């Protein structure tokens, strides 16, 4: 459970 979508897919960064 560490869901981040900022390295797990890159919403911005």
């Amino acid at each position: 459970f560490l869901p981040i979508v900022g390295l797990l897919k890159s919403l911005l960064k």
